[PDB]
C-alpha cells in the first residue's frame, strides 16, 4: 500500500544524502574532467554493488534488532574490535575533511573571493555547533527537512544538466560498454577513487542503525520479511535517484570539459568579468586540472554566473547534509563499538577538531591545488578502507546462528566472495602503484608497516569469513 511505504519512508533519503557527499562531487568532477564518459560503467557497477551491500545491511539490521556495531562488539575479541573501530574512525574523519573542504570552497564561491578559507571553516563549525544548540526545543526527525534539502540540490544539478543539453549517443557507450581503450593509469586512479567514494564504508553501520527506527516484531517472520522488502525497495529508489543525479553531472562535465585546453577556455570566457580567470590559464594547451572552485568558475564563465552561485549553493547543501550524516554515523559507531552513549556531543567535537586542524593548516600554508590533491588522497583512503567495512557484514550475514532461515544463499555467498577478492586485488594493485611514488626513502618502512597491518587485518577477516563460509 501507499501508506505502508510512506511510513517505511525516511531512511532512503538519508543514505542517498550520504551518497551525495562533496567528496563524491569532487571525485566525479575529476573523473569527468579527465576520462569523461569512459568511466560511467564503473559508476554503474560500483552503484549496484553498493545497493547489494546496503541490502545486506538492511537485512541484518532488521532481522537481528541491533546495528552491525553491536554484533561485532558481541563477536570479535577486544583487539580486533578496537582496530576495526579505529578504522571506521579514520574513514569517517576523512569524510569529514571532505565535507569541510567542500563547504569552504562553496563559501569561497559565494563570497566571490572576499572571504578567505579560514573564515569559511570557522563559519561552518559555527553552524555545526548551532545545530548542536538546536537541541533547545528538539522534537525533530530530520527526514522531511533533508528530503527538502536533497530535492533542492537535485533540482539545481538537474537544471544545470538540462541547460547544458548533452547528447546521449556517447552516453550509450559510456553507460553500457565496460571498457576504456586509450586511457591510462590516472584513469584507473580516478576509477578506484569513484568506486570507493560512491560506497561510503560508514553507510553500512548507518543503515544498520536506522533500521531500528521502524517498530519490527522479531517473533513474526512474515512482518520482518515485509519490512525487509520495503527497505530494499526504498534503498533501490534512493540509489536510482543518486545514480540519475550522477548521470546528469557526468554528462555535463564530460561534455564541457573533455579535450578542453586552458587558453581555449580563457579565450572563450574572458569577455566576461569573473576576475578569477588568473589561475586557469598557464598559457599552454594541456588538460585542465579542475577542483570545485575551478569547476564552478568555469561553469559560470561558460553559461553565466548564476550557474556558479547555484552550484556553490548545492555544494553547501551537500556539505551540511554530509556533516549531519557523518555525525549520526559516528554516534552509532560509538554506541556499537564502545556503548559510550552520548548525544551528538563528543562525536561532533572530535570530528570537527580532527577536520579543522589539517584544513586550517593547509589553508594557512598551501593553495587550493593542494586541497584538491588532499581530497583525492582522502577518497583514495576511503576506497582503501571500504573492504574493512564490507567484509565484517559479509561474515555476520554468513553464519546461520543469528539467521537460521534468513541466511545467505549459495549464489549470494559466491558473488560476495568474488567482489571481496576483486576489491582486495584492487587495493593490492593501488598500493603497488603507490610503492614507487615515495619521494623520500625514509617512508619505505612506514609504508611497509602500514601495508603489513592492512594485509594482516584483511587475512584475519578472511579467516573469519571462511570459518563462517
Amino acid at each position: 500500500s501507499l501508506r505502508k511505504l510512506w511510513a517505511f519512508t525516511g531512511p532512503g533519503f538519508l543514505m542517498s544524502i550520504a551518497f551525495l557527499d562533496p567528496g563524491n562531487i569532487e571525485s566525479d568532477l575529476q573523473a569527468g574532467a579527465v576520462a569523461g564518459f569512459k568511466l560511467l560503467w564503473v559508476l554503474l557497477w560500483a552503484t549496484v554493488l553498493g545497493l547489494l551491500c546496503q541490502r545486506l545491511a538492511a537485512r541484518l539490521g532488521v532481522v537481528t534488532g541491533k546495528d552491525l556495531g553491536e554484533v561485532c562488539h558481541l563477536y570479535y575479541p577486544k583487539v580486533p574490535r578496537t582496530v576495526l573501530w579505529l578504522t571506521i574512525e579514520l574513514a569517517i574523519v576523512g569524510s569529514d575533511m571532505q565535507e569541510v573542504i567542500g563547504t569552504a570552497i562553496a563559501f569561497n564561491l559565494l563570497s566571490a573571493g572576499r572571504i578567505p578559507l579560514w573564515g569559511g571553516v570557522l563559519i561552518t563549525i559555527v553552524d555545526t555547533f548551532f545545530f548542536l544548540f538546536l537541541d533547545n526545543y528538539g522534537l525533530r526527525k530530520l527526514e522531511a527537512f533533508f528530503g527538502l534539502l536533497i530535492t533542492i540540490m537535485a533540482l539545481t544539478f538537474g537544471y544545470e544538466y538540462v541547460v547544458a543539453r548533452p547528447e546521449q549517443g556517447a552516453l550509450l557507450r559510456g553507460l553500457f560498454l565496460p571498457s576504456c581503450p586509450g586511457c591510462g593509469h590516472p584513469e584507473l586512479l580516478q576509477a578506484v577513487g569513484i568506486v570507493g567514494a560512491i560506497i561510503m564504508p560508514h553507510n553500512i553501520y548507518l543503515h544498520s542503525a536506522l533500521v531500528k527506527s521502524r517498530e519490527i516484531d522479531r517473533a513474526r517472520r512474515a512482518d520482518i520479511r515485509e519490512a525487509n522488502m520495503y527497505f530494499l525497495i526504498e534503498a533501490t529508489i534512493a540509489l536510482s535517484v543518486s545514480f540519475i543525479i550522477n548521470l546528469f553531472v557526468m554528462a555535463v562535465f564530460g561534455q564541457a570539459f573533455y579535450q578542453k585546453t586552458n587558453q581555449a577556455a580563457f579565450n572563450i570566457c574572458a569577455n566576461s568579468s569573473l576576475h578569477d580567470y588568473a589561475k586557469i590559464f598557464p598559457m599552454n594547451n594541456a588538460t585542465v586540472a579542475v577542483d570545485i572552485y575551478q569547476g564552478g568558475v568555469i561553469l559560470g564563465c561558460l553559461f553565466g554566473p548564476a550557474a556558479l552561485y547555484i552550484w556553490a549553493i548545492g555544494l553547501l547543501a551537500a556539505g551540511q547534509s554530509s556533516t549531519m550524516t557523518g555525525t549520526y554515523a559516528g554516534q552509532f559507531v560509538m554506541e556499537g563499538f564502545l556503548r559510550l552513549r552520548w548525544s551528538r556531543f563528543a562525536r561532533v567535537l572530535l570530528t570537527r577538531s580532527c577536520a579543522i586542524l589539517p584544513t586550517v593548516l593547509v589553508a594557512v600554508f598551501r593553495d587550493l591545488r593542494d586541497l584538491s590533491g588532499l581530497n583525492d588522497l582522502l577518497n583514495v583512503l576511503q576506497s582503501l578502507l571500504l573492504p574493512f567495512a564490507v567484509l565484517p557484514i559479509l561474515t555476520f550475514t554468513s553464519m546461520p546462528t543469528l539467521m537460521q532461515e534468513f541466511a545467505n544463499g549459495l549464489l549470494n555467498k559466491v558473488v560476495t566472495s568474488s567482489i571481496m577478492v576483486l576489491v582486495c586485488a584492487i587495493n593490492l594493485y593501488f598500493v603497488v602503484s603507490y610503492l614507487p611514488s615515495l619521494p623520500h626513502p625514509a617512508y619505505f618502512g612506514l609504508a611497509a608497516l602500514l601495508a603489513a597491518a592492512y594485509l594482516g587485518l584483511s587475512t584475519y577477516l578472511v579467516w573469519t569469513c571462511c570459518l563462517a563460509h
